[PDB]
């Protein structure tokens, strides 16, 4: 009852093991779960690149998630999306908001993601995906997801421009330590729930990603999220950015440290 999706293609990666990361995620999904991973995109090396190149580049993968993930949304699984980076969430969450119109989504998040074009330090994609859903800025793939149902939790060193663009757009943000189940619950109300994680949310030193934001959420604390949403609520997961080598210790290690913490809604599921 859970539908396992897996991107292999790169989506502008700076990181060099996030392909290998989700490869290994996925992985230990299939062997606890009994699941068979539908795979999609080809690798390619990570590079330091502006979003305006690695936004073209990745077209054919983020088409081919996009394609695979409304395959599963229209029916009965847990959608499950293991992703290389957040950035392919800019293919998914439109299908999320067409399909689900009044689903909340919570975006367990280290930063905001809430860049645009005009505002952007970086030129990072990945720092520009819940803006591009919610249609500040035009990724190409979509918009639609309302910003008065999209929920930041975990957020923290938020720069102010960035901070600006979120108020004005009206999306919540709950910070780390007031990120409890009481909390979450509040947020979601009475409405169908879209889960999107990246692994930078959490305190740094046990899950490998890509950035490294002190003062983060535990392992316990994603895991207590997981058992508060009720299974009949729960739309999909996606989970994104472990950073470690496919064949290394610490994939493994981080790996059960995933498993623990998304237990309680993919054992529902299972
Ligand atoms: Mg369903
Ligand atoms: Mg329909
Ligand atoms: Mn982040
Ligand atoms: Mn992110
Ligand atoms: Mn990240």
């Amino acid at each position: 009852m859970i539908d396992l999706i897996v991107s292999q293609g790169r989506v502008a990666d700076r990181a060099a093991w996030m392909i290998e990361g989700a490869a290994r995620t996925a992985r230990a999904l299939e062997e606890r779960y009994g699941l068979k991973g539908h795979y999609v995109g080809e690798p390619a090396p990570h590079a330091d690149d502006d979003w305006s190149v690695a936004l073209p580049q990745a077209r054919e993968t983020l088409v081919a998630v996009r394609e695979a993930a409304t395959e599963s949304i229209k029916g009965d699984n847990l959608t499950v999306l293991v992703n290389n980076t957040h950035s392919v969430s800019l293919a998914t969450l439109p299908v999320v908001a067409r399909e689900h119109p009044d689903a909340v989504v919570l975006y367990i998040d280290g930063h905001g993601d809430f860049n645009t074009p005009e505002t952007t330090d970086t030129g990072y994609l990945g720092g520009m995906v819940l803006s591009g859903a919610c249609g500040l800025w035009d990724s190409g793939h979509g918009a639609g997801l309302r910003p008065e149902q999209a929920v930041l939790v975990g957020s923290r060193d938020i720069d102010e421009g960035e901070r600006e663009l979120i108020r004005k757009a009206g999306v919540r943000v709950i910070p780390p330590g007031e990120a409890t189940a009481q909390a979450v619950l509040d947020a979601v109300k009475d409405a169908p729930v879209w889960i999107s994680i990246d692994w930078d949310v959490l305190e740094p030193g046990s899950i490998p990603a890509d950035y490294t934001v002190p003062d983060g959420m535990l392992p316990a604390q994603i895991r207590a999220v997981f058992e508060a949403i009720p299974a009949e609520r729960l739309i999909g997961v996606e989970l994104a950015e472990l950073n470690a080598p496919a064949d290394s210790e610490r994939a493994e290690q981080a790996v059960a440290v995933i498993l623990d913490m998304v237990a309680p809604a993919f054992d529902a599921a299972a």
